[PDB]
């Protein structure tokens, strides 16, 4: 089950009853770089994992899901301070959408001249929205200093974010902000904490499984 905006620009694919992936194309010189997050359909509103590349996409994304599920976006979890995750933080703040992050992610956002998310997430934080349970986990440095994962214990679904490379990624990508000697250890910390995983969402590329974590480990060798 897959739904595109008017344009190609934005797509949502259904994973299960109350969980979808959101994907948006960012436009870079000779063109399209897609980015993924999650949409959680809860009894108390829509909760997103991550925003998008910029404000224009972020608005359009909110407006699509609010229309479709007939409820407001109330909360977003920002999983690190690069533009594909936090690009639409301005839109979030101005609409009264709570933007959750670790304090490190918030510090880095401010350092890079983005508006500040909440800095409310700890190394392990458990949230509940309606009946929907969500855990955030800081496994250590990898793709960036601050990168976190998100876990839906009710579905054993892991949002890997940009810590986790898709099967189509044949290299680590941009590592300016990365910690390639700790990234393996951070991935291992994810595998140790979540020992039975039903689906893994990478920050870019196709949805997979535990094999994506092993793919990323191979990529680090
Ligand atoms: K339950
Ligand atoms: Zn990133
Ligand atoms: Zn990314």
């Amino acid at each position: 089950t897959v739904i595109k905006n008017e344009t190609g620009t934005i797509s949502i694919s259904q994973l299960n009853k109350n969980v979808w992936v959101h994907t948006e194309l960012g436009s870079f010189n000779g063109e399209a770089v897609p980015s993924n997050g999650l949409v959680l359909n809860t009894s108390k509103g829509l909760v997103l994992v991550d925003s998008s590349w910029d404000d224009k996409l972020t608005k359009e994304l909110i407006e699509m899901v609010e229309k479709k599920f007939q409820k407001r976006v109330t909360d977003v979890i920002i999983t690190h301070a690069h533009a594909d995750r936090i690009g639409g933080i301005k839109t979030l703040k101005e609409r009264g959408i709570k933007a959750h992050s670790t304090a490190l992610t918030a510090e880095l956002a401010k350092k890079n001249g983005y508006e500040e998310p909440l800095g409310d997430l700890q190394t392990v934080t458990n949230l509940k929205f309606g009946n929907m349970k969500v855990e955030t986990f800081y496994p250590g440095k990898g793709h960036t200093e601050d990168n976190i994962v998100v876990w839906l214990p009710q579905y054993n679904i892991l949002v890997g974010g940009c810590l986790v490379k898709s099967t189509s990624a044949k290299d680590l990508g941009n590592v300016a902000d990365a910690y390639v000697n700790e990234w393996s250890t951070s991935i291992e910390n994810v595998l140790k904490r979540y020992r039975n995983i039903n689906a893994v969402v990478p920050g870019h590329g196709e949805v997979g499984d535990k094999g994506l974590l092993l793919h990323t480990l191979d990529l680090l060798k």
